[PDB]
């Protein structure tokens, strides 16, 4: 009758990945051509030309999008347009190109580590189909919890889209969190190096996982287990803690745990008052286990929110809108006050709506659920509401009693859009399907006579979309003469990578007079990877020193990356989460609506409501859119990380690899992902491999042990055989160490089934460094019986001996000399002579000394400048704390050679668009104001501010003058010599002003902000100013002050007045290092304006340049004062004391051949580049302390850091 088209496409498409383009035709037609077309910026490429047939048909077809215009965001245009017969349809829409974020992840073999070890790292970057990328990375720096880069790599290529990455750490390496940067971006992993000891078992809460505010008494059951699953004995103390918003409430539970190795105890509510308003409904069970002999400890700590809820049921699967005139389905999880499954729970349904209000009762199942049908024959087209209850009566709840409530489902339901009286609806596929197994989906339809034309085949056309794409379509014919009648099909459907967690299926029926009869639902997917990976052992527990059969099953040419690590290292720190949920949640939220650049409103719920809800773009002339109103062994072993490594997998996809298992009896967590180009990504689950022996030793010793003290050493014996034994222990005696004669090292004892016996000694250190400690087992034959048998003897594993290390560090207490150097050359040599000296009562073998060569001032923050410009602000007292620093931070970055074209245009472009919004916030009275004409007078410091400013913002934009001079004879009116300050209004901003802010230092800031941009000393209304301030300096008030007085007479050309009170500014200056700092945030202004007042000065010698790189130094290790907009004031300070700093003595290093030598002719010798200048290079000084000469060559200046730690006795 009326023919018709539909065209469907994404709405956000993306650069690196294919797409789908679907075209649905009509009866007719047959000589009108249909072509869509994709008009972007430069060209215009056509999708998809067709002519129609006799009957319905879904052609579509895959294509590559073009780029952005832009570089990584464009809105497009699509165009349909169908000629013939001197008629031509166009249609138009706005749909967004954009360069999607490829997800990087990076992972360590370990999240802690000691000094000395090694650290690797994998760094996978992915596309949104979670197919590899082989991009080049820029650079990956490596840094110190100082931000200092101690490695970085350039132009690092991935092989397979995964690159693995090693650095040696230093054996003396600082302690602290280090950061792994990746390609200069927000991707980072970050992994703490301590002084540890791995922990031999996990203490965890079993029984109180959920508690109700309405039960009488719960269960504590605090259960602790070894690594290798073992049981132990041990003194448990539990405290369980009610805070408050005051005494906390606590009982606290002492117990000894059994041969299950659990310990539970009773706690009632009469401990924790749960009816307090200012008391909290969070307790806190913190439980901790010594366990016997040993005395080592360990914690469980678990904050449980006390539940109020006493019945909760939600609307699980049930759809959002129903049909008019049509039987309406959906289900309900019933919840008890645990989340548990109800045993035929009473459930009430009342309805809401304009005929009235309905009630049902219906009894649940087994699992909870119910399922509900209703008849919608009578709500007319209207906004219906379902609520799904407890009981019929409103519920009371008593403030005497406990609280406890029900919460009740909820759920609005809209009409569907009905032109025509037909039906669909799907049957929903229940809980989490499986991934890629073939699912059937049932859909009944019925389909109205009068609309149905029954000459001709009736189409059902269906799409199934995952995050915002089509991935499959279809289009069903059957016979239009069945007529009126309630039936069902059926469709095979298969869920992917490419489909969502959520992914949305929509199946729709155009009829020959115009309307369109669809249903849409949501399934929900169990978070996927296409290349199904799983890794096994066998025979997955097996004695220590012994080989397992690994496993790896993943897709054919894929290449598999390993990490099998000790479940030791897991209970100290929890490592970054590398699952299928992290992987999934990088790509952020999936494509629910239509972006805010190509959204479509109304100008003043349906199929068009349908493709918006999944975010596609549909053309269509039909009624889409609703009309809107408006035998022995030896243990040594490395129990970190047993294996890391890269398998290619073959054409079979199973690759069968022999490791050996690690000599620690424990249990080893392995993992693995693999990567294949043309399947993509997968994630195997975590499986474990138990190294475990029958009866063994095991060392109970610190890390460090100072040499010349006593330390308790604790040797305990595990015994995990049926029968009672006796065992003979001995520790091997070496000069390592010395003993207090503890029985000679040779103990003798019967020790019984399921059993561990500890023997102590205390041991004297007496060599440095990582000494060994060695003790064995055997099982004797019992020439007795102990117990009452005789001992028993195995056939295997008769005899355990273990070796194992301690690090001992030299006694007394450690103190540092260090010595600092700015070394540069202009064409030169540079030297300098430093001599390391040092009282001879030190304890022998603690002399360290190392030097230090670092080519660039500060670490990584310079990217964080680049960061400081975005976010455009234009509201309130948003646009003046962020206007300010971009001309301080191009003002930096020009005096260092730092600066590109592309962040100065994109900088005077956010100049020019904060310029012009600093106009309507002028006074009235020719000043500037935070609300723009009300605050009364003009704000002294706010208009000194924006002379500030202003002041220097010339150089980069064009700034009207008028400005300038009528604020400075505002400051002419608004001081007086007599009178100065006269501060009349305030920041917008709570809890932070700038500086300290009184009243001289606000007349200080201001002389200060009146000269230096034209101007100079015995003007008008400066002059008033020092006739203010000369006498000010005189009473010698306060720091802020002083250091303003400081800076404010280095500009007025005087060395008499400002020089005197230096000599009391540096006395009180707080020394950490060589990084000389003042404290009176604050401290960075103090610092910040000390170092603009000692670089003032024209005369500039040696002494003062060692000071600046002082202060520099201090300055450098700041990155929240810059970097970041959350102060008003430091961050323009901080950067034009760093770029007065760079105009005065520092250019950064170019190329720097530094040598140093010593007395024994040690030559060391340092290349320093551009590009490896930030890299924090440091070596150990071999020689005896005395004399070492520094002598660096070329263009630029190094800093040298001589650092000579060693220890004294008090
Ligand atoms: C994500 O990875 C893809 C794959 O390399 C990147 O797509 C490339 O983009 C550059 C841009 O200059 C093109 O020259 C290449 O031809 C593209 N390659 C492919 C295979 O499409 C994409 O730019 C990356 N996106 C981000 C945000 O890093
Ligand atoms: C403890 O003594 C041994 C023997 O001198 C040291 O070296 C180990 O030697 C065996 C011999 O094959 C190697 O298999 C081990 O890997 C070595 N251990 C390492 C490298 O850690 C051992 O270093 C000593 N322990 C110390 C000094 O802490
Ligand atoms: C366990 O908790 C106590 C109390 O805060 C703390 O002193 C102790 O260091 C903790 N031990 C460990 C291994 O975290
Ligand atoms: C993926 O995540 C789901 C839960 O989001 C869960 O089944 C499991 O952690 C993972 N399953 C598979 C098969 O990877
Ligand atoms: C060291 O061991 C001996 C032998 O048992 C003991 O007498 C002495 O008290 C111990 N010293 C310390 C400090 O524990």
């Amino acid at each position: 009758e009326l023919p018709n088209y539909l065209v469907t496409l994404p709405a956000r498409l993306n650069f690196p990945s294919v797409q789908k383009v679907c075209l649905d035709l009509s009866p007719g037609y047959s000589d009108v051509k249909f072509t869509v077309t994709l008009e972007t910026k430069d060209k215009t490429q056509k999708l998809l030309e067709y002519s129609g047939l006799k009957k319905r048909h879904l052609h579509c077809i895959s294509f590559l999008v073009p780029p952005p215009a832009g570089g990584t965001e464009e809105v497009a245009t699509i165009r349909v347009s169908g000629v013939g017969n001197n008629i031509s349809f166009e249609e138009k829409k706005k749909v967004l190109i954009q360069r999607q974020g490829n997800g990087t992840f990076v992972q360590t073999d370990k999240p802690l580590y000691t000094p000395g070890q090694q650290v690797y790292f994998r760094i996978v970057t992915m596309d949104s189909n979670f197919v590899p990328v082989n991009d080049k990375y820029s650079m990956v720096e490596l840094q110190d919890p100082n931000s200092n880069r101690i490695a970085q790599w350039l132009e690092v290529v991935p092989e397979q889209g995964i690159v693995d990455l090693s650095f040696q750490l230093a054996p003396e390496a600082m302690l602290g969190t280090y950061t792994v940067a990746v390609a200069e971006g927000k991707t980072f992993g970050t992994f703490s190096v301590e002084e540890y000891v791995l922990p031999k078992f996990k203490v965890e809460v079993v029984e109180p996982k959920e508690l109700s505010t309405v039960q009488e008494s719960f269960l504590v059951k605090i259960c602790c287990r070894y690594t290798y699953g073992k049981p132990m004995l041990g003194a448990v103390q539990v405290s369980v803690c009610q805070k408050a918003n005051l005494p906390d409430k606590c009982r606290n539970l002492s117990g000894q745990t059994d041969k299950t190795g659990c310990f539970s105890a009773p706690v009632d509510m009469a401990t924790f008052d749960l009816i307090g308003y200012a008391y909290s409904h969070q307790i806190n069970i913190v439980a901790t286990v010594v366990e016997e002999g040993t005395g080592v400890e360990a914690n469980a700590t678990q904050n449980i929110y006390i539940s109020p809820q006493m019945g909760s049921m939600t609307f699980e699967d049930t759809s959002n809108f129903y049909h008019p005139n049509f039987p309406f389905s959906g289900k309900i999880r019933v919840r008890g006050h645990d989340d548990s499954f109800l045993k035929n729970h009473l459930v009430f349904l009342v309805i809401y709506g304009t005929n009235g209000t309905f009630n049902q009762t219906l009894v649940t199942d087994n699992n909870g659920l119910a399922p509900f049908t209703l008849e919608t024959s009578g709500w007319n087209g209207t906004d219906v509401s379902l609520e799904g209850k407890f009981q019929m009566e409103d519920l009371v709840y008593n403030p005497e009693q406990v609280p406890r409530y029900y919460q009740n489902a909820y759920l609005h339901l809209r009409p569907f859009y009905s032109t025509t009286r037909s039906f669909l609806g799907i049957h929903r596929l229940n809980g989490p399907l499986k991934c890629g197994q073939p699912q059937e989906v049932l859909v009944d339809y019925y389909i109205d006579p009068a609309d149905a034309s029954p000459d001709q085949e009736i189409s059902f056309s269906y799409y199934l979309i995952g995050k915002g794409s089509l991935v499959m379509e279809g289009q069903k014919h059957l016979n239009s003469k069945k007529k009126g009648l309630k039936a069902s099909f059926s469709l095979s459907l298969t869920f992917t990578s490419r489909l969502a967690p959520d992914p949305s299926l929509v199946i729709y029926a155009i009829f020959p007079s115009g309307g369109v009869v669809a249903d849409k639902i949501q399934f929900s997917v169990e978070m996927c990877f296409d290349n199904q990976v799983s890794l096994g052992f066998s025979p997955s527990q097996q004695l220590p020193g012994a080989e397992v059969e690994l496993q790896l099953q993943a897709a054919p040419g894929s290449l598999c990356a390993l990490r099998a690590v000790d479940e030791s290292v897991l209970l100290l720190r929890p490592d970054r989460e590398l699952s299928n949920r992290s992987v999934y949640g990088m790509f952020p939220f999936w494509y629910g609506h239509y972006p805010y650049q190509v959204a479509e409103y109304d100008q003043c719920t349906d199929l068009f409501s349908f493709f918006r809800d999944v975010g596609l773009k549909i053309l269509s002339n039909a009624k889409i859119k609703k009309p809107v109103d408006c035998d022995s062994q030896v243990r040594q072993y490395f129990p970190e990380t047993w294996l890391w490594d890269l398998f290619p997998i073959g054409n079979s996809g199973k690759e069968a690899v022999h490791v050996t298992v690690p000599d620690a009896i424990t249990e080893w967590k392995a993992m693995s992902f693999c990567t294949s180009q043309s399947r993509g990504f997968g994630l195997s689950p975590t499986v474990g491999l138990t190294a475990f022996k029958p009866f063994f030793v095991d060392l109970t010793l610190p890390y460090s042990v100072v040499r010349g003290e006593s330390f308790r050493l604790t040797a305990t014996i595990f015994n995990y055989l049926k029968d009672c034994i006796r065992v003979q222990t001995d520790l091997a005696k070496s000069h390592e160490y010395q003993l207090e004669s503890w029985a000679d090292s040779q103990t003798s004892s019967c020790l019984c089934a399921d059993d561990a016996k500890t023997h102590h000694w205390n041991i004297t250190a007496v060599k440095l460094g990582h000494i060994n400690f060695t003790i064995s087992t055997k099982i004797l034959d019992s020439n007795e019986p102990c117990g009452g048998q005789k001992g028993f003897v195995p056939q295997k594993g008769r005899s355990d001996t273990l070796i194992k290390p301690v690090l001992v560090k030299p006694e007394g207490v450690l103190v540092e000399k260090t010595h600092s150097s700015l070394l540069c050359p202009k064409g030169k040599v540079a030297s300098e002579s430093v001599s390391l000296e040092l009282p001879v009562d030190i304890v022998p073998d603690s002399t360290k000394a190392y030097v230090t060569v670092l080519g660039d001032i500060m670490g990584t923050a310079l990217q964080n400048l680049d960061g400081l410009v975005q976010m455009p602000s234009g509201c309130g007292e948003q646009n003046m704390v962020l206007f300010a620093p971009i001309i301080y931070v191009l003002q930096y970055l020009e005096k260092a050679g730092l600066l590109t074209e592309e962040i100065r245009s994109r900088a005077v472009g956010f100049l020019e668009i904060g310029y012009q919004k600093e106009l309507m916030y002028k006074h009235s009275n020719g000043s500037y104001s935070a609300f723009g004409e009300r605050d009364g007078n003009g704000n002294t410091w706010l208009t000194a501010f924006v002379t500030k400013c202003f002041g220097q913002a010339q150089k980069f934009i064009f700034i009207d003058p008028k400005n300038i001079q009528d604020a400075l004879k505002w400051m002419a009116g608004n001081q007086l010599p007599s009178g100065c300050y006269a501060n009349v209004g305030n920041l917008l901003h709570t809890a932070m002003k700038g500086g300290v802010d009184d009243e001289v230092s606000l007349t200080a800031y201001v002389t200060a902000a009146l000269l230096e941009m034209g101007k100079d000393v015995d003007d008008p209304m400066v002059s008033q100013g020092l006739r203010c301030l000369k006498n000010s300096a005189t009473s010698t008030t306060n720091l802020y002050t002083q250091a303003l007085l400081a800076y404010i007479f280095s500009l007025a050309g005087e060395m008499d007045i400002r020089n005197i009170l230096l000599k009391q500014l540096d006395q009180q200056a707080i020394i950490s290092g060589e990084s000389i700092y003042w404290s009176q945030a604050v401290d960075v202004e103090l610092t910040a304006y000390a170092l603009l007042a000692q670089l003032t000065k024209p005369s500039l010698t040696q002494k003062e340049i060692a000071k600046a790189t002082s202060i520099v130094a201090w300055l450098a290790k700041q990155h929240n004062a810059y970097g970041g907009f959350s102060s008003t004031q430091d961050t323009v300070v901080a950067l034009q004391a760093l770029a007065k700093y760079a105009t005065t003595a520092y250019m950064p290093s170019e190329e720097i051949n530094l040598v140093v030598k010593s007395t024994e002719n040690f030559q060391r010798t340092f290349n320093i580049q551009s590009v490896n200048r930030l890299v924090f290079q440091q070596d150990t000084l071999p020689n005896v302390p005395g004399m070492y000469t520094l002598e660096a060559s070329g263009q630029g200046c190094v800093y040298v850091q001589t650092v000579l730690r060693y220890n004294i006795l008090p």
